């Protein structure tokens, strides 16, 4: 089998072998980096198979030794699990975590961008939208979302990495830094169980202590996957996003002359910024399957390239460009089915008014630099810029 990943990830470049593998040969077999060898999948329609048929579970996953990029599995916690725990993790999340509770979060969200920009103009170009933008606007707004004091980032952000990287960690660094994270939110739920406030882990703590519904350990790996989700992936999707608007110049004038196109814009970036570095986490066979022609036998395992399922040419006219005028997008950026991201209309939301702030306060915002010269991060599940320096 061959060796996967093909290769690594170079800045939002999407490697050229998805293409000719959608084209010739969708699913192929491939040794992974750590656990058992796998199917790598790469067609939008075999992803959405493998992400929503219940012939493939997460939960057996568990039961191998996980075809993965990690050098450990990552507690991933309802991402995890199957029907029936599944069922009970995500109706507590739908509960508490509502379209109302969301929506209603939309004016601190718009000051927060607001006064991140005001900083910003009163420090003088050229400024970073990651460090100076990006991570403190995700960071703040799932810190007040969940109730982990954002002013505790300067303990807990250096623990987060361990939840994503591939080659850049050893086991043991990676297990004491979950650990770390764990018995921190562990700390927090023991004051919010005492003293509620309003922000999820509260309202997951009553909800769960007043049905028996969840245990400790649960509760403490949800909260925490939740963290990193509001804090790594919405900056990394966002300050993605930033470079391939500011890359697409003809696309950001675009945007700026019709801002009615902000959310198929929001939409197109999910698609096109290939985010995850490679896959997703395994599924596993309950039976035999046949993907694009080849046979997937029961207990074997299924890489979902998501990205590449995004630039699938049989799903999207032109996948390869960056339209965002496009309308026909059923894009998997937050994935789909049993699993499929709760948080996406948070992150609707988060993309929405980053962008809308920015490009409303900062009308002549342009990277400082040439996109050569940027630095990425390298060795973690999805793609990230380190800094994107800015005129404006
Ligand atoms: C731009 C930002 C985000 C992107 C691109 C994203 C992407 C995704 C994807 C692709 C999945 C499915 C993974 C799979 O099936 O292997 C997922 C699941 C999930 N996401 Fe998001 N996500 C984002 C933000 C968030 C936020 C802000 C939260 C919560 C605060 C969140 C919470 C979750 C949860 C809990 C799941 C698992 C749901 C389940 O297992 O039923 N995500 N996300
Ligand atoms: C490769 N998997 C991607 C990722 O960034 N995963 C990260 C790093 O492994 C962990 C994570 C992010 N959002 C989560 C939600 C629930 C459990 C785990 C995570 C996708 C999840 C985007």
């Amino acid at each position: 089998p061959l060796s996967y990943p093909f290769n690594e990830a170079v800045a939002l470049d999407v490697d050229p072998l998805y293409a000719k593998l959608r084209a010739e040969e969708p699913v192929v077999r491939v040794s992974c980096p750590f656990g058992e060898d796998a199917w790598l999948v790469t067609s939008h329609a075999d992803m959405k198979t493998i992400l929503a048929d219940p012939r493939f579970s997460r939960a057996l996953a568990a039961e191998h030794d996980e075809s993965r990029l990690t050098p450990l599995p990552i507690h991933t916690s309802i991402l995890g699990m199957d029907s029936p725990d599944h069922t009970r993790l995500r109706r507590l999340l739908a509960k508490v975590f509502t379209m109302r509770r969301v929506e209603l979060l939309r004016p601190r969200i718009e000051q927060e961008a607001d006064r991140l920009i005001d900083a910003l103009i009163a420090e003088g170009p050229p400024g970073d939208l990651m460090e100076g933008f990006a991570v403190p606007f995700a960071g703040t707004v799932v810190c007040d979302l969940l109730g982990v004091p954002f002013e505790d980032r300067e303990q807990f952000r250096g623990w987060l990495d361990a939840f994503s990287a591939t080659t850049v960690m050893t086991e043991e660094e990676i297990e004491a830094d979950t650990e770390r994270l764990h018995g921190y939110i562990a700390q927090l739920m023991v004051r919010r169980r005492a003293e509620p406030q309003d922000d999820l882990i509260s309202a997951m703590v009553k909800a769960s202590d007043e049905e028996e519904k969840l245990s400790e350990k649960e509760l403490v790996e949800l909260a925490s996957v939740l963290l990193i989700a509001g804090h790594e992936t919405v900056s990394s999707q966002l300050i993605d996003s930033l470079h391939v608007l500011f890359t697409h110049p003809e696309q950001l004038r675009l945007l700026k002359d019709r801002p009615e196109l902000m959310p198929g814009t929001v939409e197109e970036l999910m698609r096109f910024v290939p985010l995850i570095s490679h896959v997703t986490f395994a599924r596993y066979a309950t039976e035999d399957v046949e993907l694009s022609g080849t046979l997937v036998r029961a207990g074997e395992s299924v890489l979902p390239a998501i990205p590449s399922a995004n630039r699938d040419e049989s799903v999207f006219e032109n996948a390869d460009r960056f339209d965002l005028t496009r309308e026909h997008n059923p894009h998997l950026g937050f994935g789909y089915g049993i699993h499929r991201c709760l948080g996406a209309p948070l992150a609707r939301l988060e993309m929405q008014v980053a962008l809308d702030s920015l490009l409303r306060r900062l009308p002549e915002l342009r990277c400082a630099v040439p996109a050569e010269s940027l630095e990425w991060k390298d060795g973690m599940q999805v793609r990230s810029l380190l800094e994107l320096p800015v005129l404006w």
